[PDB]
C-alpha cells in the first residue's frame, strides 16, 4: 500500500493510522540530588498525563516531518546565484504541498527566513527584491508548519565556503547543549549560562582574523502556545537573564545565534515579517481598505505571523498604507530584520521541543541536525 514519497505527498497521506513518527526522546536531566528521571520514563501517573495530550504530541510530530522532509529537500538544491525569492517561493510550495495547507487547520507557521551574513533573523524578500544568494553567503533558513495550531520553529545554517565550518559547528554545539539542559523545573537562566559556555569554547578564523564565537545577547529561544510563535517565556542566549523554570507540558523553541561582530542585533532594513497581536481582540474598523486587509489577514493567518509575499499572493495589492495603518493602531506587530554590525557574521540553529510527563521529545529533530 505504498506510493510517492518525493516532495509531493502530504505527510498525512504517508500515515493511513493517523500516527506520527516521534522525535528524539530523551531522559529529563538530574537535579541536585541526582535525581534522574527515569521513573517518570514510565510513571504510571505521569504516563496518564502524557497520554492524555497525546492528539496534541501527535500534531506537532505530523508538522515536524513535514518540516524534516521539506529540510532535506532544501538542502539538496540551495545553491548560489538562486534569488532569495525563488529560494523562498521553492521551498514555502513544498512546505504547503506536504504539510496539506488547510486554512488555519493546517500549513505554514510564519514566513521563510532566509536572513543573510550580519543579519540573523527575521528577513525574507519581499516583491521586487533582486538579492542574490553568494558563495560566501551565510544564509540562515528558518521556517515553520503548524497542525492546528501546534507550531514547529526549526531552523538550520547554510554556507558554502567551509571557511564558516567551525562557527556553524560552534551554534549548533551550542543549540544541542541548549537543548540536552531543557527540562522540566530547570531554570531558563541556566539554561543561558550553559548556552553562552559552549558558545564561547570556541574561537574561529575567517579570512585571516579570528574571533571568539559571541551568542547573540538579546536574541533568544521562547516557549511556544497554539497559534503563538512565542507564548511568554524566553530561553535567553547568556548568563543572568530569565529568573523562571521551564514547565511541564510547555513547549519551547531552542536556539542560539553566534556572532563575529558585537553579539547585538537591530532593526535594519525594509520590514517583510508582520504579525496580529495575539492580545488585541475585536476591533471595529471603518477605513475600507484598512478593514479588508484586517479581515484577510484574520482568514488567512489569525494570530500566526506573515509576510508581504504572502499578501501578494492572496491577490491583495496596493496594500502597503492599510498595513502601516493595522500596525499604527497596535493591532498587527512589524518584525523587522535583526541584524548585528556590518562585516560580521552570524549563525542559528533551532529545534523545537516538548516538555512531556514522561520524557523531553526534540520533536524536529532529524538526520541532518
Ligand atoms: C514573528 C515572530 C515573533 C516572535 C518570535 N520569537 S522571539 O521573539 O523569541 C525571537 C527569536 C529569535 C529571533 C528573533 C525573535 C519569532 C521567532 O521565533 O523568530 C517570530
Ligand atoms: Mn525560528
Ligand atoms: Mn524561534
Amino acid at each position: 500500500k505504498v506510493q510517492t514519497d518525493p516532495p509531493s505527498v502530504p505527510i498525512c497521506d504517508l500515515y493511513p493510522n493517523g500516527v506520527f513518527p516521534k522525535g528524539q526522546e530523551c531522559e529529563y536531566p538530574p537535579t541536585q540530588d541526582g535525581r534522574t528521571a527515569a521513573w517518570r520514563t514510565t510513571s504510571e501517573e505521569k504516563k496518564a498525563l502524557d497520554q492524555a495530550s497525546e492528539e496534541i504530541w501527535n500534531d506537532f510530530r505530523e508538522a515536524a516531518e513535514a518540516h524534516r522532509q521539506v529540510r532535506k529537500y532544501v538542502m539538496s538544491w540551495i545553491k548560489p546565484g538562486m534569488t532569495m525569492i525563488e529560494i523562498c517561493e521553492k521551498l514555502e510550495d513544498c512546505s504547503r504541498k506536504l504539510i496539506k495547507e488547510n486554512g488555519l487547520n493546517a500549513g505554514l507557521a510564519f514566513p521563510t527566513g532566509c536572513s543573510l551574513n550580519n543579519c540573523a533573523a527575521h528577513y525574507t524578500p519581499n516583491a521586487g527584491d533582486t538579492t542574490v544568494l553568494q558563495y560566501d553567503d551565510i544564509c540562515k533558513i528558518d521556517f515553520g508548519t503548524h497542525i492546528s495550531g501546534r507550531i514547529i520553529d526549526c531552523a538550520f545554517t547554510v554556507t558554502f565556503n567551509p571557511k564558516y565550518d567551525t562557527l556553524l559547528k560552534a551554534v549548533k554545539d551550542a543549540t544541542n547543549t541548549g537543548i540536552k539542559c531543557a527540562g522540566i523545573d530547570v531554570r531558563l537562566c541556566d539554561v543561558g549560562e550553559a548556552i553562552q559556555e559552549v558558545m564561547e569554547s570556541y574561537e574561529v578564523e575567517i579570512d585571516g582574523k579570528t574571533y571568539q564565537v559571541k551568542p547573540i545577547r538579546n536574541l533568544n529561544g521562547h516557549s511556544i502556545g497554539q497559534y503563538r510563535i512565542h507564548a511568554g517565556k524566553t530561553v535567553p542566549i547568556i548568563k543572568g537573564g530569565e529568573a523562571t523554570r521551564m514547565e511541564e507540558g510547555e513547549v519551547y523553541a531552542i536556539e542560539t545565534f553566534g556572532s563575529t561582530g558585537k553579539g547585538v542585533v537591530h532593526d535594519d532594513m525594509e520590514c517583510s515579517h508582520y504579525m496580529k497581536n495575539f492580545d488585541v481582540g475585536h476591533v471595529p474598523i471603518r477605513l475600507p481598505r484598512t478593514k479588508h486587509l484586517l479581515n484577510v489577514i484574520n482568514e488567512n493567518f489569525g494570530t500566526l505571523a506573515f509576510c508581504r509575499r504572502w499578501l501578494d499572493r492572496l491577490g491583495e495589492s496596493k496594500y502597503l498604507m492599510a498595513l502601516k495603518n493595522l500596525c499604527d493602531l497596535g493591532i498587527v506587530d512589524p518584525y523587522p530584520p535583526l541584524c548585528d554590525i556590518k562585516g560580521s557574521y552570524t549563525a542559528q540553529f533551532e529545534h523545537t521541543i516538548l516538555l512531556r510527563p514522561t520524557c523531553k521529545e526534540v520533536v524536529s529533530r532529524g538526520d541532518d541536525y
